[PDB]
């Protein structure tokens, strides 16, 4: 059988703590009451309103003279060109061979688990008479992020700094993906230039299979000029003195 | 005939027979080369003219009066033309 | 369309405290690169293979002077009795006027709810061509 | 005949204030002495060695039973087919029909005129007997510039700045394409943002056929920021107040 590919939107803080999450859907397995034989051994007829076809010629009157011929399904069959009586098949599938059912899987996401990765469920796919079943895959969508984005095991932030606190030295905090609050110190008589790039060792993603190794967090400091006017002209020569 | 089948797709399986005025005689069945007829009807045996009729209102004519002109309607091959 | 049953399976906690849960389901949804129609118009064509039936007999031996017929579901539109080429539809549905869509349901279980009551949510069936979808 | 295509390269100062150039090129001229004839009536005869094929074919051996056919262009036609003696064109072209000569082309090159560009000069390329000679066509080409960038007709360049120029207000000078001196000033009280833009209306290319009307330079400051430790720790409270 065919492949069921389904998207899980995951967010960083799912990729960096470990989730596990209940993903829902509705599959077609294989009626209970019949075992997909659809019917008893002769219980399976000819569809008599399309003759086996699964679909009937609808005639529409466009204009007289102008008849347009439609193929639709036959409502007799649902298109499957076979009839099963109700009572050889059960009062569920209908002369189907199979039955909507909803299945509840338990999804595993593991730390440091990578945007566009799979996880497969073998033989989860719908079931149909005569056919193995295919696979469930999920594929890991990565949500953006407010603060930080990713790069492979290494994150990315930008950080606010005033003039003052690029000049003189500065002290923030954040919180990260595990919600520590990390606490930054940058020492007095450094600069931070404007977009300049700084790290914070081992503060970036774990890596897959191996969380006990983490990327670094890149921190891009754009720096904050005062406003028009926030100085009187007479103090701009103490400013220039210093 | 006059008229074309025009078969038109709908969806695979669908198809919608349309009747269509015959493009190469417009409906009328037959076909003139215009060397036969003239480089004005085009087969056709009639062609558009306009005329101006004078219409006169007498003075205390009522409403829904008729003022007819005979023989002044359409002119068909064959046929005596109304009013 | 037809109205999709789906059993929510709910503790005795879930329905004393109430309970928000999320709903994940796969639904037939019109193919977003050609609004259902298929294809442009003229682009769907009869499906050569089964001659617009939708299905293909086929025949195999039992034994030399024992032939079965099979009808099968036709490989080449695999039922719909019509072929959309690619480049017509999107390299999305495949003809077909639809695609498969994960959609997530954000379901509230009530305090108080009872065994076998019903939550609703209107429209969000299977999406089909010319059809309004069910719930 | 065919057009000749020549890159003409131009500096932004050069499309600013317009310049008269003076391009050397060399084509080929109807023979003076012959007007093309070759050679009189008669004169023109067919070569005896590439029996008017304008090329010899040369078997190179490679190895005893390897023979590689070479096609050379005639040595004895230079590939025309043909051969007139000396006495019958002249000592110039040499049954050639043409010779090359030296023409000097006067180029203008008006102000505000656009990076491709052409400049056409009428039956300037070369001649061939029977042939009506194609055109010169020159290509302007505008060189990179150091300090501005053209856009159309307006004028991009980078200024650096200091921290106390970008809040305090400043002057500076820069020298244009028409090699005035530009003072820039901007008032005190008003604050420059790294990388912001800033318009002296007026100051950007001319318009090609109305050099009247120029277009504006925008200028992108960039502000440099004291380095590490410029002030000592004491002083930063001060600043801080202000
Ligand atoms: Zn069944
Ligand atoms: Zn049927
Ligand atoms: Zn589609
Ligand atoms: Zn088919
Ligand atoms: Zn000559
Ligand atoms: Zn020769």
């Amino acid at each position: 059988g065919e492949d069921m590919m389904h998207p899980l939107k995951v967010s960083l803080e799912d990729l960096y703590n470990g989730k596990t999450t209940k993903l829902q859907l509705s599959k077609n397995v294989l009626c209970s009451a019949c075992s997909g034989q659809g019917g008893k051994s002769g219980a399976v007829q000819k569809c008599s309103a399309c003759r086996g076809r699964g679909v009937r010629i609808m005639i529409r009157q466009l204009a007289p003279g102008m008849v347009q011929q439609m193929q639709s399904v036959c409502s007799d069959c649902n298109g499957e060109g076979e009839v099963i009586n109700e009572k050889d098949r059960c009062k569920k599938c209908e002369g189907k061979k199979v039955i909507k059912e909803v299945k509840i899987l338990e999804v595993h996401v593991d730390k440091g688990m990578k945007h566009g990765q799979r996880i497969t469920f073998t033989g989860e796919a719908d079931q149909a008479p005569g056919v193995e079943p295919g696979d469930i895959v999920l594929l890991l969508q990565e949500k953006e992020h407010e603060v930080f984005q990713r790069d492979g095991n290494d994150l990315h932030m930008t950080y606010k700094i005033g003039l003052v606190e690029a000049l003189c030295g500065f002290q923030f905090t954040f919180k990260h993906l595990d919600g520590r609050q990390i606490v930054v110190k940058y020492p007095p008589g450094k600069v931070i230039e404007p977009g300049c790039v700084r790290v914070v060792r081992g503060e970036g993603m774990p890596q897959y299979r191996n969380p006990f190794e983490k990327g670094d967090l890149y921190i891009k400091f754009d720096v904050q000029f005062p406003e028009n006017n926030w100085i009187n002209p007479d103090k701009l020569s103490e400013l220039e003195d210093l």
